[PDB]
């Protein structure tokens, strides 16, 4: 069968007709404007750190250094133990490290009543979905496992004492869930990021180039969390060539490539009730008092408002949006809004998954031959037969390999499985994306009237027996 | 790679190493007691009809003749539109019925927002999941379908007029709720059942063949929820062969072949906190005064207990023991409760399942042909190249043979899947059961050695990527 | 202050002017047709048992007698714990009934977290408002005591053993939901309230007293839930005396009295958007071919409609129509229906309530001098003075005191409070009634230019201190 | 009966035995910390004018003075209409004012069918409960006045049309919601209220005397939403004497007061799951990153935290809490949270309503003289009767009188009753309200061992008819 070549594929959970495709709406952090990696990961994370200092936590943090190969993203935080979790799509732990000790085997299961989690327990587990989440995660990791080796904390098993005062992790996860806050939303971290935007944000002229197409089949929207200023500059940035959407042609600004523009989205609350419908003035960047309704004419800019409501200017209905974004939402409205969108998931990770799935085809071979050998060695057996052949040190190469094979995708293991189990992030990025790819931009090298037709996923009994 | 036949395979979710193996336990009801189809179907259906009757349905329910070509297995009920919901794992319709007439296509979103439930409602939606629902579930399409069609019946969105009376579909469920409860636990059905064993029941030799091999190597229990009464009735028609395990060997009882046996066992409170344990006198069939507890003598036959009491009975940890059965409980526990058992479970479809995976090859293959074909109509194609190729004709023959294919397994489909998507009950599968086959029997062809290696679950960029 | 006798008075909640008063509405059950008690109460409540026992519960229930001293209407039934609840206007609970042994003090908090119940809970809680719930009060009181108490019954938190099968009190309650709805709709309780009306229906020449005199003053109609079959035989023993409105005029006929009659009401649905409106042939009592609609020619008899319909056909706005009615709705379309009712509630129980107003007197009184003299216990104390004068003793006669009154009533007490708390009941009579009284009959003491002026609420900063 | 004077009573909605309380809780804002009227809602007032202007109100709004006389606290601003509205407990209309234009009679019941609000449509109606909404209520009516009757704007029904740009009154009152809150937490109020405390914050040295003998019979506990440098300077300025609790012994810091101190409570967040405990260190102001754990010593001071978490360290149980405060909460948990605090409701508005009910007795002295007429009128009259005697001269000096005492309390009325109907804000202090006065020093005429019992409401069937 024809496929195109891997790193410019969009893969398809859900089927998905793109002739039928109306309008196109596109997330902007992460999505169009990809921060580079691991300068805007650095930059996040010392940021936060100084922010942590600053409110009293002790210098040798200014020693931390943001590592891009120990984080996965995803993974869970447990506020009572200190831990980093990567769990499967039900609760069952894959991998535990505390701090950057890797709980491995029996003593998990000390802490852990079958090696299980009820990840339900939002109080006890903060999730860490989001691209943002890298470096709270690296940090999360440091803190733990500086506190836990410096001489001057006792460690104990919520927290640390320090003579009279006891820090635990839940008071010790909010102080960082604070400080990244903060340092997002109060700190300098926009700022510095449009003060040097060549060493932070991605430039590429397919972006102005396939949003342009998509302008002739349709309409394209913009539903940001960020303000008008910071989009502003973002976007200027990102659409800042000689040129338009094709060499020679004039340049035209970014605005003219939308057909709407929202700020201050409030996702995910957007998908729901949302906020009133504002408006922006282009010109200070401010919230006009005032708010211009009726036809959609371009010049306009909005701030708040919902999904219905830019599903009504756009003059669409749900399964006419295609939603191009880096964050997995939920279904919790999905059975009353009538009203359901299409999802293109971003997922970075991916890029260099594929040249794991293709520059180390040498261990997955070989994980392939423990297993047809293994399989040779029980073919003449079956229950009647009472021989026990070691196996031990085929045991032991197959975990040594599949470790091998994990830690190619870095100290926490690949985004989407932990050896030959699925994770979490795996399970949500199957129910909530209809297509994903590693940048929305492969979207380029399909016409606008292919048809998406979903990967068929085989149960055991369905993957492992002929036709 | 060798593989054992088809319909002797043991199919494996995650990896398990028998050897480490040391206790075998045993569901009985659809476990080692196999009731035949569709006769004890019919059977249990023409006493739940008669209940229904004998409280006031009227006469024209008795013209019902139980269909098992219908109903599948895990189907969910809506008892506020009175329909029959095929849901997939995050609860995306795949099939509504609506007794007989399926709602296919946009008027399911008439009834259902984005053709989608919040199956966390156990007020509206009940899951029909277990081999006793099946009758139950065709009588609810009966039900719906006949008021529906009657004329002396005025139907409405949320039931019937009964003349002055309302007759919702969520009263009208309880009815059958009920009814099928009572048919179990105070009707006819059990004795109906033990007077016409050979019509109702499966016998073979390769069961005690088998649990004669398990007691070599491991103990072996029996946990079951009918009482001692049905149990003996039941075990010793199974057991009922002029020899025992082998050929020429001189036959022993069933109780013989367990260390312990537990009746009333009252899953899955059973796994919680449980009952008192209580010891039945084998004689009477009654409890007796008190409870001899100590050693593990066989001999002794106990009503109630525990999980808990069980692992304490046999002196082994939970992953020495690996649970045969037939129902698929939830993780409510896993987080706590420090002991967790391996679990095998039997899925009986997976015979006949597997029968179409095989004997109907001729669709599968044909629609891989009609995707070689549709990605070759776009080999040479991106957003640039404007063609827009008509696919409709051919985007017709593929619905034609994935409900063709869909119809191979019934009016409902595959339990596992509807098409392309998997169905809730696939990842219940998915979630709970470490190994699964369509009989506990198939252990038989393996040796107790054996090293059950999971199968890899490719997400669609595994699957459509090479190395 | 001049005020008519107690038992002739119509209390005012909101202030109305009678001669503003255009249309007068009569609900007819238990409004116009006054079923006598304790008789019709039996008649029902020994019909649904029969029910019951005909569908498998035990004979024992034929040996229960209906007991007017024990329920009060408007409790709370709640399916979780199968108990009787009187709660407040806020949902604290003021009494506890699990059957017949009322939980006193401390182990209600047992079951119920804060005394507190979240009564938005339609799934858990049931309401029991109308006076055909009084029988079916009484009878989940009898059934829960009798399963407690019998030997032969286990029982639980939510339910009880029945022998092999679960019996909760849920289930319990739904079948006793369904034999009081079949009874009224299907069973034998209309036709042997037909063939002995002496011995169930109220007969009054007081009524057709009054009816006529608001004939002369405004337009009458009927509104009623019943068929027309049913509503002639009671309509017609109501109005069977050998005079017309006055002693030694001429009889006439039942429907003289009303300028639109209407059946098969279907109340509350009446009062939003109804049924097809429908026309009764008055001779058989089945419905006509069509219906003659236009002029308001008396003889007509409809079935079904809207609010919406009687108005228009009446010719009259909502604010000149008086409804008077036993039901007490609730305002879930006022925000939106620009057609609202005044309202008239018959609330029977306030004869003997205000019989014990009066003639316990000696009660109230003594309450008070115990208000009194714990007042003048602490005349001379503030925070500075730390006397602990003992009162535990007059705290226990005004406690013995408020019970004896509180069972002046019956075992759950007054209607309208408990000692010196209001009821949920209470409050939806402030909610819903302009006017009431013990019977709609005592509109004959005022006259039909009366100025109903509503009675001061007190706060208790108003009732305690003076001008 | 002996009652204390007047202005030192504590009102009884439900009974409460003081001798029963162990701990006494406190909010500052407006319970120990009065701020001082009509300065302080000037102060606010003020402040968000400024900020409405500098982000593009017109200058016309810096011509604004706050009118303490207009607001009633309690009324619901309808966003779609833009109206302040006082309605009844269930959601009936008592007055009705566009700006400063009230609405009356049946141009109302243009705008409101049945002249009803479902006050539980929160996306449209906004209740302005507390203190601190005074100022927002006021400066509404001027918003919606001013662009009213400003040329240049052009009124619609649900906002002002300015050429293109159209201001919803949903616009206009979220700008408002924002501004206010900015104000409070951004701007200069905190700031310029701690800079002029003796013109904002009222001093007595009744404060220090009460909670000094609260400590001397159970434990005295903070929680504020504050943070601890407003808290320091706002309690050091309310214990400011020269002298400590009495005249002539030392002063003590205002700590000593209090077992325990929680600032950043996060009220009503903190009522459920809370926030992390931590501790202020004093001496910044600042968290520290430790918390001490364990007794319960002074100098400790604690931020967020949770009611369940200050129950415990005071090691009480709800019941043995009264808590004080002037902020009315929900009962969404008590359903479920099995611990419950009592309460007393600081109300002051209470002071000047006991004035006008002792100041101006005339006024309900003559109204129960035009009840008495009006009762004498209609007493020789029944049904039979047909005499129209004309009280229209008579209803009319009703309105009239009713409407001069209305406006005694102030442009919008009382705070618990318009006319004769009690409000919204009246019932849901009766559910909160355990105890209330207009302020909780009042506690001092009272010794700790008083039974504070509970005052009569009466229905009108209990108010009006005698024993
Ligand atoms: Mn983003
Ligand atoms: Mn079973
Ligand atoms: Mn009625
Ligand atoms: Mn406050």
């Amino acid at each position: 069968k024809y496929r195109r070549e891997a790193y410019h594929r969009v893969f398809v959970n859900r089927s998905l007709a793109m002739e039928k495709i109306k309008c196109f709406g596109f997330n902007m952090d992460y999505t169009l404007a990809v921060y580079k990696s691991p300068e805007y990961e650095s930059l996040g994370f010392e940021l936060t750190v100084e922010r942590l200092v600053s409110i009293g936590y002790p210098q040798e943090l200014l020693s931390f250094a943001y590592d891009s190969t120990f984080p996965t993203r995803g993974l869970v935080f447990d506020t009572l133990y200190g831990n980093l979790l990567k769990v499967d799509a039900y609760g069952n732990l894959l991998v535990c490290a505390h701090g950057f000790n890797f709980i491995r085997g029996p003593e998990t299961r000390e802490q852990y009543p079958n090696k299980f989690i009820q990840r339900d327990d939002t109080e006890r587990f903060y999730i860490l979905n989001t691209l943002f989440n890298l470096p709270e995660t690296y940090l999360l990791a440091c803190l733990v496992d500086f506190f836990t080796n410096c001489p001057r904390y006792t460690s104990c098993e919520t927290g640390f004492k320090d003579g009279d005062l006891f820090m635990s992790y839940r008071s010790m996860f909010q102080d960082v869930r604070d400080a990244v806050d903060w340092v997002h939303y109060k700190g300098s971290l926009k700022e510095k990021t449009v003060e040097n935007l060549e060493k932070y944000v991605v430039k590429d002229g397919k972006l102005p180039l396939l949003l342009s197409r998509m302008k002739e089949v349709g309409k394209v929207f913009l539903a940001t969390n960020s303000d008008y200023k910071y989009t502003d500059k973002i976007m200027t940035y990102l659409f800042d060539f000689p040129h338009g959407p094709k060499p020679g042609s004039s340049h035209r600004p970014w605005q003219s490539y939308f057909d709407l523009i929202l700020v201050d989205a409030r996702k995910p609350l957007f998908f729901g009730e949302g906020t009133v419908l504002r408006q922006v003035d282009t010109k200070t960047g401010k919230l006009k008092i005032g708010t211009y309704t009726g036809p959609l004419q371009h010049g306009i800019v909005y701030s708040g408002g919902s999904s219905d409501t830019i599903c009504d200017l756009l003059g669409a209905k749900g399964k006419d949006i295609l939603y191009i974004g880096d964050h997995i939402f939920g279904d919790i409205l999905k059975s009353k809004k009538r009203q359901g969108w299409q999802t293109f998931l971003v997922i970075p990770e991916l890029a260099q998954e594929l040249h794991v799935w293709t520059d180390k085809s040498s261990l997955f071979e070989e994980l392939q031959s423990l297993d047809i050998f293994l399989a040779e060695l029980y073919k003449h057996l079956d229950s009647s037969s009472n021989e026990r052949p070691d196996i031990s040190s085929i045991q032991r190469r197959i975990k040594k390999v599949t470790h091998d094979m994990d830690m190619c995708y870095g100290m926490m293991g690949s985004l989407f499985r932990s050896g030959s189990r699925q994770t979490l992030f795996a399970s949500q990025v199957m129910r909530y994306a209809d297509l994903y790819a590693a940048s929305f931009i492969n979207l380029l090298y399909y016409p606008f009237s292919y048809l998406f037709r979903a990967a068929h996923v085989l149960m055991p009994h369905e993957s492992t027996v002929e036709h």
